[PDB]
């Protein structure tokens, strides 16, 4: 029950407000609860895969740059536990 996937959605709810006030000014909502779920289930490591999120905003594309160090991680790890 080591669900890897409630991991990853904890590590991004705790990377959204890390990198959220280290924004100037803050941001608040890094990440919305919503995309944190898709996003800790797909586990998209490419913006070709990112389409699979059904649908995340222009501007919530922006700042994904920011995830994908995790991102990329929690997907590697997913095989892994």
């Amino acid at each position: 029950e080591l669900n890897n996937l409630r991991m990853t959605y904890e590590r991004l709810r705790e990377l959204s407000l890390n990198l959220g006030n280290r924004m100037v000014p803050p941001v608040g909502n890094f990440m919305p609860d919503s995309i944190l779920k898709k996003m800790a289930a797909i586990l998209p490591m490419n913006d070709s895969a990112f389409a699979t999120l059904g649908t995340v905003e222009d501007k919530y594309r922006r700042r994904f740059k920011y995830f994908k160090a995790t991102i990329a991680d929690l997907s590697k790890k997913r095989s892994s536990e």
